[PDB]
C-alpha cells in the first residue's frame, strides 16, 4: 500500500466513526464508549488524548490511533486502534503502530510502548506479537454485558 499519515483533523470524525462494526469491535477499541459511536465520542477521546493520528492511502483515511497515557522519558500508551473493515489484514495498523512507536520516541522520548488487548481480539494479540510487544500482565476487566473480561498488557521497548 502507499500509505501516508497525518494528525486527525474534524474532517476525518465522520470516517472514523464509521470503522467499528459492532460492540464488541468498538469496546475492543475504545470500552469507554458506548454504542452506537459518534462523532462527539470520538472528539471527546481526541480531547482527551495525545496523538491522534490517520493513515491515509488512495486519498481514503483507512486507520487512526491515539495515546491514552503519555509519559515524557518513560512510555506511552497507544489506543483507539482502528481500521476501516474494507482494509483490515493489509498492513494499516501494523503502518500505523510503527508510526506511533516513532512518534512516542521522538515527541516523547518514551523507551517503551505499551499496548493492551482484551483476549477476544486473537487478531490483535497476534499483530502485536508479531510486532515484538510481550505478555507482562493480565488483568480483570467487565464487558458491557457484566461479564469477565481478560485485558493483556503488553509492551516493547522503542530503538
Ligand atoms: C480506566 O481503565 N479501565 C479500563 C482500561 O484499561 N482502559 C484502557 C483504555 O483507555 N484503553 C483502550 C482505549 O480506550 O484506547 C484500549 C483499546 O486498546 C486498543 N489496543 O485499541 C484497551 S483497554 C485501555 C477498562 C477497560 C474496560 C473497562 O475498563
Amino acid at each position: 500500500m502507499q500509505l501516508s499519515h497525518r494528525p486527525a483533523e474534524t474532517g476525518d470524525l465522520e470516517t472514523v466513526a464509521g470503522f467499528p462494526q459492532d460492540r464488541d469491535e468498538l469496546f475492543y477499541c475504545y470500552p469507554k464508549a458506548i454504542w452506537p459511536f459518534s462523532v462527539a465520542q470520538l472528539a471527546a477521546a481526541i480531547a482527551e488524548r495525545r496523538g491522534s493520528t490517520v493513515a491515509v492511502h488512495d486519498g481514503q483515511v483507512l486507520g487512526f490511533a491515539n495515546f491514552y497515557q503519555w509519559q515524557h522519558g518513560d512510555f506511552c500508551a497507544l489506543g483507539n486502534m482502528m481500521v476501516a473493515p474494507a482494509a483490515r489484514g493489509l498492513g494499516v495498523a501494523r503502518y500505523l503502530i510503527g508510526v506511533m512507536e516513532n512518534l512516542a520516541r521522538e515527541q516523547y522520548k518514551a523507551r517503551l510502548m505499551k499496548i493492551s488487548c482484551f483476549n477476544a481480539n486473537a487478531a490483535g494479540l497476534l499483530l502485536y506479537t508479531q510486532l515484538g510487544y510481550q505478555p507482562r500482565a493480565i488483568a480483570e476487566r467487565h464487558d458491557p454485558d457484566g461479564r469477565r473480561v481478560a485485558l493483556i498488557q503488553m509492551d516493547k521497548p522503542l530503538e
